[PDB]
């Protein structure tokens, strides 16, 4: 497993509603927000072998 | 730990001192595979687990 636990993508800017569609942030979110798409990028050891 | 002991590498071209002027050094020419930053793009086992 990685030491940081994630290798994610940069910018999200979570959003707020207006009618039928969502628009953009309304004094909540920043350009910075981080989640990793899919799972944590790992690697493999066969340690008993 | 990765094989080379480096994140990847970056360029960091060579510069000597000209006495208040920073001129590029001849001896430390264009692209030596220099230091990267920080520390190594390393990972984590729980090996006893």
């Amino acid at each position: 497993f990685p030491l940081g636990g994630s290798a994610a993508t940069d910018t999200y800017s979570g959003i707020k509603a207006n009618g039928q569609t969502w628009t953009a942030d309304d004094n909540y979110a920043d350009r910075g927000a981080e989640i990793e798409s899919g799972n944590i990028f790992a690697m493999e050891i066969n340690l008993a072998a």
